């Protein structure tokens, strides 16, 4: 019988054909969904999961080959002269660089295999002499002249930099459960933060003073999900920021004294340390796990944080500021727990709609109801009420700690991912909670049995999903099995981790 | 009997009165409606549209008027130096413009009816010398010394600066649909895109050196309609902009090797070239309708983007980048047509709330449902299924194609306009499209005749909207034969487009 | 019996507790709310107003207490060789002030008790000799060598800096109803604007071309409650300050002809002027109220806001700008009014979902509807009916008026706080209406005694409300009965204000 298409095709007249042959299409409504062209992805889940080729520049050990129209075997100064015309901003970006001026170098003491490197750093010392097997290089390249910031790089726990892609890529239920072309910029933004050097100080200049700005950190460290640059920026520090950052010294070394406004690298690259995690007090879930940082437990920590506020104030306005954020975060959670209980009561009574198995199984395989143990939150492929829980926890509990932790009075209480959006959407899990209550009690009084729409089950894009494929013996637990990474605690993982 | 506002009144102790006779209004309750002003405005609909007064300086040939106090026919001089005193940054701009100043001129050739312009351009070389007849320009002005310029300004196709209001406006339903004064940004915006020559590089000084910043588009090109500066801002080059803005040299033309970070100019306006929209694969109606970019007969334009982005990248990583644009956006077309299907099936089966004929008429005069052809899509005076519906493919699908174009890891993913927003709108438009559903269930079972209020159809603002004056004859379909602009596909044109 | 805790912590193997305890919980299920220490708030509700001790640093005269390890009566010269090591930033700060240098100074005349200040204003000239005996202070302190800016600090109405704290968070409804620690960002940002000079000129710096950028108003001048920055910031005059912060003078004075681009401070603080309020044409509660600003009886406030665009633009330029917006604010009200018929109809009638016995009580006490006289009207604690009307007034309508006010194209139209955003919400407001009206007709033709669920009236954050420990005589009706300060028109104030 006729599809969607193959009906609004009949309807104005377009025919029908594959999404992927340049045809316009009026309001997408006659294009049929063609699969791109895929790799195949690492990790736990190698036994479907895929990546689109252009992985290589993010996993380059992995993925990299040549592709190349260029031959020859060449010296630095022949790149050079060929790039200028090529690709001039390589070039310039590279001449403006210390890699390849020495008139900038300060002297630093860099060597590599135990001899000071005195040359020019060019293009085939990072990418070969050979153009056609170039090298795609990642930390790996940089820690033969810079074995200190590179150990420092690799040093984080989960929920660092250090595990960013091959963990938390890899392992989390949010990609791994969706068509890979919808989530290459997970891989790469999570990719960029692991494997590369590039994130803060950008290729090819690698600018220490660009990567001390707000602006080396919040391309990633933004938005509903974690939202610390809109809390930097809306606090009377970013306001500085913007204000000084015309005039300011960028040149100056992160160092108590050197900086009137501070920045997520003053505050969290303390003196040029580039495991910046290690300052955090305790890894929390992005602030979704509960925990008073000012209990006498954690009093190194919060002494530690006070001492890098008396750079610039008093450490009892300091220590009363992070009592406030203690505070405030522990009134959040009885908000989100009210929103537990109302959700998960309606689960227990039966009367969510769909109920799991009304929908299309989890990335598991399972019919689970996504807010209990062995289950998925998530805000896609899921009744109303689940996700407006998942955006309870995540996107409004979650950030209200960073509006604390980032001293935004505004979002704090009014604004994103504050109290009264908090109270908003308690309001609106408590009224689709109410909807279906009335729906069910009604339901019953009158004999109506009914049955969840099938459109919460199968459509285009749900019939997309990994969870109608996954079957027993799917998943590689050696994965899991290793100790060499942390691993995050998924519901089919097999083992202990 | 009582309105809302005699009512209030008898509540409050607040007479009843007239919106615009200076009384402060608690709450705005007592106050009734007044129509402002109007003058008739231009376009197939030139039988009901109206403007503001304020037209006359965004369409000054139509409806430019003298409106001056201040009597004389004046010399460049004296313009000068009388408003020194009365308008003085409007002196303070021109005397830091070339047209105002030779020791900025570059001798770039500029000559008037031949001849060679060496003399200072003055307010009365472009506004006139009687202070009685002053004239308020547009691009007509300018042609008469930047041709070039003028020409390319005028030769993009619909969609582009070139036709913004003579067609977008003037024929765009969500304008001729509402009251004059709620829309008068609008017409703002999109005249000063066609008509001026100051959108980019702003009266009175016209520098290039500011046109150049992405702050010279994104006070139009932005939000939730059209969201490209927020995919630019939330790009790395975007960060890079911010970064480098202060210290680095806009004065240098866009060129390749010019700059490191790339703005909105440098890949729009290539070269210079005042026809931004011709660097474009194809217009898409702003990504509502599906085109894969990548496809054999596109080539060239790929092709040409591809060539663009070398001038600082590999070819082979910006080939891949444009790919994961292609796949991207026609992943993101699979949830729309999920949304489409459950829609346009709630409409079919009649459980629409309110049905079309329970609203106040289209502005055709139509009780036609939106979301079928024919229809008008729109967030306003529609039932809820048909708002999520235009939000899911305008506010979401648009921007996908936006933040992939642009390089916004997070806004292609998690952000505003991103594949999660579409999750979440289309987990919002099943739980509209079930409660629907179950109600119908319900009422048909039990016997309940349901009638959709009348607050749907009848209010003081729906009372406003024109499809209520709608009547035959009433559509210039002349204006719509005109082929020396394009048109839009409006369901009472009347003639071939 | 089990409270949520105890059967979550039976679940997921993990103890209950006090919050405050250190533990991480795991999604906060197992974690006991406990009460932060307080001390007493101040004004009329201070028989139950609680506020956190951090308090201290913004009502110091009330609360400031000391709390220094360090003993000593020293000399200005000592404070700063300490100082240096302990706190750095502050002395380097100080050292480029006025204050701290002769270097900058600009021979102004200032004066204490007569007598002409010509030393160094060192830290115990602020602050006091005593470290036992540190003083933390206020616009008091300022005023003994400021008398000028302190009197116009001081000089504004309700709604203005001089009330923010006293009267406009120790009287506000929001602030009163809420606990301590929830609101603490309110208390600070009101408290900040009244008590302190800080504001705009931040310490210790103190520097008036920093309070001259929109960064020194944009921190509190934000969000969906009063979107003001944003408004300028997608209005041209916005974009241009981008362009052109970098580069331009900021240390002139705001004069007419020393500026090209206006800030707020331009156009609020005009010609220096330390009572920005003043030049506001009524107070209408953030254009909650409806006033149309072009009526005869507002002609010389009209005539001055024209005369200050004249700065740099047309006076009839000008004149037709701020008549678009008392155009465009009458046209949004009509919105409101529909949308206050819907919604107050659907009380009249007995359907809300809850009814207002159905809540906890709001903060007087009272079970009553939140938009009715009387009434508390709010976004939390309350039907979704209520907040959504809340949602309507105080977000989108009050905002149309600022997107007018500050020339955001986009945002009067299509963006936050816009009229298309009203659309929107109104369409949200009907939905919310029909869904109410329809359960109720079917529960009525069936015989179904509806009771709204128990999660709309108690909850662990819902049973921390105020409204519960009501009691009469627990007003302060002294504090009203003052008429050195003004009042809010609160439901228990108990006497004539
Ligand atoms: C040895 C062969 C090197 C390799 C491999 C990489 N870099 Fe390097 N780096 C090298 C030298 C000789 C210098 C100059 C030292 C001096 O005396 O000044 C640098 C400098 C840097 C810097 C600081 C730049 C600045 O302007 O202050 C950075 C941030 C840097 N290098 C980064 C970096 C990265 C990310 C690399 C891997 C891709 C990398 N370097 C490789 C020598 C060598
Ligand atoms: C000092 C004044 C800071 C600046 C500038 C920025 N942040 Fe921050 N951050 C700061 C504190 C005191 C905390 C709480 C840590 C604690 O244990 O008490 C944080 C928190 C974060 C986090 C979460 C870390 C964690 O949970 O362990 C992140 C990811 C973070 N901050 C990032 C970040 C960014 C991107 C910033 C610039 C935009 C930024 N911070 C500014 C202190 C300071
Ligand atoms: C952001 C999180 C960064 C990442 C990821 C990496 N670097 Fe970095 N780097 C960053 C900052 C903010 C600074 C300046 C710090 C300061 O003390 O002011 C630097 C500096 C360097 C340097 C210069 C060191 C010196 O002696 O002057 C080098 C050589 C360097 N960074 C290298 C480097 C490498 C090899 C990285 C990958 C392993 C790397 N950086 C990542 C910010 C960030
Ligand atoms: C008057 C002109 C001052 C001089 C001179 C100094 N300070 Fe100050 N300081 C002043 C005020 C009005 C305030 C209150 C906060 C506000 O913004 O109004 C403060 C605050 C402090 C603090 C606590 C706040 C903090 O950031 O930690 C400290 C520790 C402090 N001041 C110390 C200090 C020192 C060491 C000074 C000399 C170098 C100094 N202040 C000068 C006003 C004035
Ligand atoms: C002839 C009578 C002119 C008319 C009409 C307009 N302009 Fe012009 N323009 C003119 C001259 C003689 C120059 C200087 C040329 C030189 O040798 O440098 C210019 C310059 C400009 C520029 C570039 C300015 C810069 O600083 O680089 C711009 C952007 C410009 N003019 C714009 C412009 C517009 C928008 C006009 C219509 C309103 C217009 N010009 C009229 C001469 C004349
Ligand atoms: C180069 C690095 C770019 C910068 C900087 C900006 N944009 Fe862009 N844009 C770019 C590409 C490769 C595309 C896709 C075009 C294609 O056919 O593949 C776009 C798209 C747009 C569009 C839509 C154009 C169309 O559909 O034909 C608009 C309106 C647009 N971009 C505007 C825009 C603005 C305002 C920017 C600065 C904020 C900006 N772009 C940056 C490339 C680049
Ligand atoms: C934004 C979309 C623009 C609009 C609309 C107009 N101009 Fe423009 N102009 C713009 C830029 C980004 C630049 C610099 C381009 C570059 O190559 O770096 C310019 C430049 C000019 C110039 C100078 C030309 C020269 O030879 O140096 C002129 C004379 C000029 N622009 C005129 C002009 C006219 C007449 C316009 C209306 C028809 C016009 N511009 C619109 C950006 C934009
Ligand atoms: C080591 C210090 C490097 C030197 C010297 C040069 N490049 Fe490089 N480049 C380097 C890395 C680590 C990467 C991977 C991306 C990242 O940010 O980590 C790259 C990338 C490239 C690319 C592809 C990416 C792109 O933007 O197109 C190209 C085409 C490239 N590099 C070329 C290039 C040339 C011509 C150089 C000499 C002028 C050069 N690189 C220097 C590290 C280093
Ligand atoms: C007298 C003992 C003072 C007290 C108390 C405060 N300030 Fe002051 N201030 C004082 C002097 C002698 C000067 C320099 C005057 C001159 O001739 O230039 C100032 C200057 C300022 C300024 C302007 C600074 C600038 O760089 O232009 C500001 C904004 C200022 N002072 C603010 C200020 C505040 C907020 C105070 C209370 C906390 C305060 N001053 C106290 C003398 C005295
Ligand atoms: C001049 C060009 C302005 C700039 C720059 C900013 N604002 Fe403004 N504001 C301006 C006008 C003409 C009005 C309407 C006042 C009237 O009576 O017609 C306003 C309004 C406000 C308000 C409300 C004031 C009131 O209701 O009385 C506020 C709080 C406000 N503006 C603040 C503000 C801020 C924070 C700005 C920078 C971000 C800003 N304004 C810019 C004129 C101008
Ligand atoms: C923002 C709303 C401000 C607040 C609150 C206070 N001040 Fe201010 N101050 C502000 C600006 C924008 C300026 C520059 C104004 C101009 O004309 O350009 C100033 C300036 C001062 C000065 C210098 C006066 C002089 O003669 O040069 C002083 C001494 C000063 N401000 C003091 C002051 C005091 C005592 C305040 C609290 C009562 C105060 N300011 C608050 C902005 C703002
Ligand atoms: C041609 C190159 C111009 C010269 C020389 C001057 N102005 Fe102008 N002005 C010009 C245009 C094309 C426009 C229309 C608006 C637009 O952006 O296209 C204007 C506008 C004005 C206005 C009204 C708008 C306003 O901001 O109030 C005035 C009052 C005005 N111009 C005055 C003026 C004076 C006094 C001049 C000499 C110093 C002057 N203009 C020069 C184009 C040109």
């Amino acid at each position: 019988g006729p599809t969607f298409q193959d009906v609004a095709s009949q309807v104005f007249g377009q025919p029908v054909g594959p999404d992927n042959d340049g045809t316009l299409y009026i309001f997408g409504l006659t294009a049929k969904y063609t699969e791109p062209e895929y790799v195949d992805g690492r990790g736990p889940y190698k036994s479907f999961l895929k990546m689109l080729p252009s992985i290589r520049w993010y996993d380059p050990e992995h993925y990299w080959t040549n592709g190349s129209q260029t031959e020859g075997v060449f010296k630095n100064e022949e790149c050079v002269l060929c790039h200028t015309v090529q690709t001039p901003t390589i070039v310039n970006d590279w001449k403006q660089s210390s890699h390849g001026s020495k008139d900038i170098r300060r002297g630093i003491g860099i060597k590599k295999d135990g001899k000071p490197v005195e040359d020019l750093v060019g293009c085939a010392d990072c990418h070969g002499n050979n153009h056609q097997k170039l090298e795609m290089p990642t930390y790996k390249l940089c820690n033969d002249c810079h074995p200190k910031e590179t150990a420092e790089h690799r040093a984080g726990g989960l929920g660092s930099h250090t595990h960013a892609y091959t963990v938390n890529v890899l392992e989390f239920s949010w990609h791994v459960g969706k068509p890979a072309e919808e989530v290459t910029g997970c891989a790469h933004c999570h990719a960029i933060a692991e494997n590369r050097c590039s994130g803060c100080h950008t290729r090819h200049k690698f600018d220490p003073a660009e990567a001390r700005k707000p602006t080396a950190c919040r391309v990633c460290h933004m938005g509903i999900d974690h939202d610390e640059w809109a809390m930097y920026n809306t606090s009377i520090h970013g306001a500085l920021y913007e204000a000084e950052s015309a005039r300011m010294d960028w040149g100056k070394k992160l160092k108590k004294g050197n900086y009137r406004v501070p920045t997520c690298a003053y505050c969290h690259m303390q003196n040029g340390d580039h495991n910046p995690q290690r300052f955090g007090t305790i890894y929390s879930d992005m602030g979704m796990f509960q925990v008073d940082r000012g209990a006498p437990k954690h009093k190194a920590k919060r002494d530690s944080w006070i001492k890098l506020c008396q750079d610039c104030h008093s450490p009892r306005f300091a220590a009363d500021k992070l009592k406030e954020m203690d505070a405030g975060v522990n009134l959040s959670f009885t908000k989100w727990r009210e929103a537990a209980a109302v959700i998960v009561g309606c689960y227990l009574d039966g009367v969510v709609d769909p109920m799991p198995e009304g929908s299309a199984p989890d990335w598991y395989g399972h019919y689970t109801f996504s807010l209990l143990p062995g289950g998925d939150p998530r805000f896609y492929a899921t009744s109303n009420l689940e996700r407006l829980g998942l955006e309870m926890i995540c996107y409004l509990t979650g950030n209200v700690y960073k509006a604390y932790a980032h001293m935004s009075m505004y979002n704090q209480t009014y604004g994103n991912g504050s109290a009264f959006e908090q109270d908003r959407k308690l309001v609106e899990i408590k009224t689709e909670a109410a909807k279906l209550r009335r729906f069910a009690a009604i339901e019953k009084k009158i004999g109506l049995e009914h049955k969840s729409a099938d459109f919460w089950k199968h459509g285009e894009y749900l019939d997309l999903l990994p969870g109608w494929k996954r079957k027993p013996g799917d998943v590689d637990v050696e994965w899991f099995k290793r100790t060499d990474i942390p691993h995050r605690a998924n519901a089919d993982a097999g083992v202990e981790i």
